[PDB]
DNA sequence: CCGAACAAGCATCAGC
DNA sequence: GCTGATGCTT
DNA sequence: TTCGG
């Protein structure tokens, strides 16, 4: 990572922007100026050679060039030793607490890991459970334990229905050496975008990793969109593994492209994407993408039968996964 | 100089 | 109950 | 905070 110490800087203050601020297009600024500077090839010598960059401008070129004259960053000197921005910061970091509910536990003088266990009974369910496995949701997932998980997902799956078909996203099909959580694409023949022939088609997969014990906690679960909690079996006397992370989404067998195209993202390659299909007149989404009429109202989808197809439509070049983590 | 910035599922709350 | 806004999340 | 127009 040549411009590893900017980029840890620029995504720094991303975070600060959306926890302490709420100043959610500052976070992206950010976010795009750290990814596109982890992508340059070349180790940054000066914040106008950072602005050449798209995404990096006037105010975070200055700040490159306070960063490599002293190795730091005084605002983000002076953001650290302010107390309530540094509890805000912290409470984020548990699953189910965003930058409103930090503040509102930080003005009640809830403001550290202690205060928060001392005060299970002022969390939703998400909360609590985010709380309860704080310290394993820190921790990245081995690719070879989420082999392991994979391997697990897939072969309950096929107990459940041998029509179901699972695919593991996120940055696992982006080909990471590590994983911070276990992303699943869900499809069944009976939903498609033209019916749903049969109910509970998510919650039979969710119910039958329970029953074998690999998803151990809920987050959150409807009709489409499981967010939960797994676990790895050990072996015997061996430590047992962290907890884990696992979303599950089921999406129309007939939409399957845009769905893992979605899935497999990075969040931010899914924003530029996007963006650059309202720039060609389209708008995508996990399910279709569909042009812009001379209005601004999405027509009908558009036929896809591939990724690539998607990339076609709005003339860019087709991505593999594995160069999509942006 | 200024407006647009990706898109959406689930939990939660206020209002009716 | 439903509808719609908001928080939080992918 | 950045960009395009
Ligand atoms: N259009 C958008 N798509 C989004 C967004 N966030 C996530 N996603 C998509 C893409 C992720 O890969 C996919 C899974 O979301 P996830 O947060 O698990 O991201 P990734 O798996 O890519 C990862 F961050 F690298 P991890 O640490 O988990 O290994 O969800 C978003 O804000 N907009
Ligand atoms: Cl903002
Ligand atoms: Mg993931
Ligand atoms: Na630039
Ligand atoms: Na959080
Ligand atoms: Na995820």
């Amino acid at each position: 990572t040549l411009n590893g110490g900017i980029t840890d800087m620029l995504t720094e203050l991303a975070n600060f922007e959306k926890n302490v601020s709420q100043a959610i297009h500052k976070y992206n600024a950010y976010r795009k100026a750290a990814s596109v500077i982890a992508k340059y090839p070349h180790k940054i010598k000066s914040g106008a050679e950072a602005k050449k960059l798209p995404g990096v401008g006037t105010k975070i070129a200055e700040k490159i060039d306070e960063f490599l004259a002293t190795g730091k960053l005084r605002k983000l000197e002076k953001i650290r030793q302010d107390d309530t921005s540094s509890s805000i910061n912290f409470l984020t970091r548990v699953s189910g607490i965003g930058p409103s509910a930090a503040r509102k536990f930080v003005d009640e003088g809830i403001k550290t890991l202690e205060d928060l266990r001392k005060n299970e009974d002022k969390l939703n369910h998400h909360q609590r459970i985010g709380l309860k496995y704080f310290g394993d949701f820190e921790k990245r997932i081995p690719r070879e334990e989420m082999l392991q998980m994979q391997d697990i997902v897939l072969n309950e799956v096929k107990k459940v229905d041998s029509e179901y078909i699972a695919t593991v996203c996120g940055s696992f099909r982006r080909g990471a050496e590590s994983s911070g959580d276990m992303d699943v694409l869900l499809t069944h023949p009976s939903f498609t975008s033209e019916s749903t022939k049969q109910p509970k088609l998510l919650h039979q997969v969710v119910e039958q990793l329970q029953k074998v014990h690999f998803i151990t906690d809920t987050l959150s679960k409807g009709e489409t969109k499981f967010m939960g909690v797994c676990q790895l079996p050990s072996k015997n006397d061996e430590k047992e593994y962290p907890h884990r992370r696992i979303d599950i989404r089921l999406i129309p067998k007939d939409q399957y492209y845009c769905g893992v195209l979605y899935f497999t993202g990075s969040d931010i390659f899914n924003k530029n994407m996007r963006a650059h299909a309202l720039e060609m007149g389209f708008t995508i989404n996990e399910y279709t993408i569909r042009p812009l009429g001379v209005t601004g109202v999405a027509g009908e989808p558009l036929p896809v039968d591939s990724e690539k197809d998607i990339f076609d439509y709005i003339q860019w070049k087709y991505r593999e996964p594995k160069d999509r983590s942006e």
